[PDB]
DNA sequence: CGGCATACG
DNA sequence: CGTA
DNA sequence: GCCG
């Protein structure tokens, strides 16, 4: 089993899921008391069990295995003895997970603003609704569609968003071009947003893209919410039979030849590209974003023409988007 | 001991 | 800070 | 929390 998670191949579905998922929640439980670095063990130690063939059912085939040490295996040992982990059902149970839980799932809330809400007393929307002087712009349109915002994105949902912003993309500036990337061109069936990646073949062309888009986006009554830029991270209104629902959508727009790397960097997962990104610095030496690939002891990046070209600069075996589910 | 991805809005 |  |  390769340490890194860009290493070995992860699908969608896999054999352990009721491991990870409470390993998971550890991790988020150690990302809302501020310990970046305890989450990140544990949402390593849950990937392994993804890329593993085959059910875990004793903890002999744990040995050996990456980012497995005392705690972690003791959370397997005590579900496969018992079926419960007792620090996870405390932690599922706890008010401050459950609040904290909530909170941050609503658009622009984080930990830090999350825990300075929960220490003042605050545990429910409706308490925040209640106190709207102490909301952003961002926030309010979030709590404000938040209903909508938790129901599962499907595939309908995004062939008709793709359409609608191919529409705008092409009104905006001919020739530009539109990929879905996120979940979805992992192959997930459902998703939290749609995220989207424009580009233009003819480098420079996309020079002020995205704010006619919007714009266009926004005189067609599209738009519910939205922040020269290249992200927008937007709830749109999209049309249903006989009425709308709020759906979150990202638009990027990159450079042609910045797009391998965009395209790499938002098809994620999350996991995958801070383990990537990881192994390249810490392995390679070379230092990886969503714009490019940096030698810095030369002082140049490296051309790329497709997401294969960045795996093989790496001395990485290629992973296919459906592989990529770290 | 300290690192843990890396950028834009 | 928030977002990705 | 795990590891270089
Ligand atoms: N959520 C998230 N995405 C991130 C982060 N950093 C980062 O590069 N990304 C990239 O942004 C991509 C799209 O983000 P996303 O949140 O829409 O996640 P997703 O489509 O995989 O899952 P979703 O099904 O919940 O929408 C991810 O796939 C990931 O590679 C991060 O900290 N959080
Ligand atoms: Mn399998
Ligand atoms: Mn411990
Ligand atoms: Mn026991
Ligand atoms: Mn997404
Ligand atoms: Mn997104
Ligand atoms: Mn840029
Ligand atoms: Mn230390
Ligand atoms: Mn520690
Ligand atoms: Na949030």
């Amino acid at each position: 089993m390769p340490a890194y998670a860009c290493q070995r191949p992860t699908p969608l579905t896999h054999h352990n899921t009721g491991l990870s998922e409470a390993l998971e929640i550890l991790a988020e439980a150690a990302g809302f008391e501020g310990s970046e670095g305890r989450l990140l063990t544990f949402c390593r130690a849950a990937s392994v069990l993804k890329a593993l063939p085959s059910p875990v059912t004793t903890l002999s085939q744990l040995q050996g295995l990456p980012h497995f040490g005392e705690h972690s295996s003791r959370v397997v040992q005590e579900l496969l003895e018992h079926g419960v982990c007792e620090e996870v059902e405390r932690v599922r149970r706890s008010e401050r997970y459950q609040t904290m839980k909530l909170f941050t799932q609503i658009f622009g809330v984080g930990v830090k603003t999350a825990d300075r809400w929960y220490r003042e007393g605050l545990r429910t929307l409706d308490d925040l609704r209640e106190q709207p002087q102490k909301l952003t712009q961002q926030q309010k349109a979030g709590l404000q569609h938040h209903q909508d915002l938790s129901t599962p994105v499907l595939r309908s949902d995004v062939d008709a968003l793709q359409q609608v912003v191919e529409e705008a993309v092409g009104q905006a500036l001919p020739g530009a071009t539109v990929t879905l990337t996120g979940g979805f061109r992992r192959g997930k069936l459902q998703g939290h947003d749609v995220d989207f990646l424009i580009t233009h073949p003819k480098e420079g062309q996309e020079a002020g893209l995205l704010p006619r888009v919007m714009c266009r986006l926004q005189d067609q009554g599209l738009i519910l919410y939205h922040q020269a830029f290249e992200r927008s991270f937007c709830i749109f209104r999209l049309p249903q039979p006989g009425s709308w629902k709020a759906v979150r959508v990202d638009l990027v727009v990159a450079p042609v030849s910045q797009f391998p790397f965009a395209l790499l960097g938002w098809t994620g997962s999350k996991l995958f590209q801070r383990e990537l990104r990881r192994f390249s610095r810490k392995e390679k030496g070379l230092w990886l974003n969503s714009h490019g690939l940096f030698d810095p002891e030369q002082k140049t990046f490296f051309q790329a023409a497709s997401e294969e070209d960045i795996f093989r600069h790496l001395g990485l075996e290629y992973l296919p988007p459906e592989q990529r589910n770290a």
